[PDB]
C-alpha cells in the first residue's frame, strides 16, 4: 500500500513483504543535525539504516532490506 508511508521505498517493500519489523536505535547526532538508526527485520535478520529523522532511518533500512534481498548490495 501507499502513499501514506515514505512513498517510493516504503511502498516498494510493503508490496514485496507486507510484514517487516522496525526498531529505533538511539537518536544522537553531529550537534547541527539529529540522527536516528532503524533496524528492520525482513526474513529472520535485521537490516540497519540511518536518517536525520526516524521516518528516513526506517526508509533507508527497509529500502536496502528489500533491495539487498532482491539484487545486492
Amino acid at each position: 500500500p501507499g502513499p501514506v508511508l515514505p512513498k517510493n521505498a516504503l511502498m516498494q517493500l510493503n508490496e514485496i513483504k507486507p510484514g517487516l519489523q522496525y526498531m529505533l536505535l538511539s537518536q544522537t547526532g553531529p550537534v547541527h543535525a539529529p540522527l536516528f538508526v532503524m533496524s528492520v527485520e525482513v526474513n529472520g535478520q535485521v537490516f540497519e539504516g540511518s536518517g536525520p529523522t526516524k521516518k528516513k532511518a526506517k526508509l533507508h533500512a527497509a529500502e536496502k532490506a528489500l533491495r539487498s534481498f532482491v539484487q545486492f548490495p
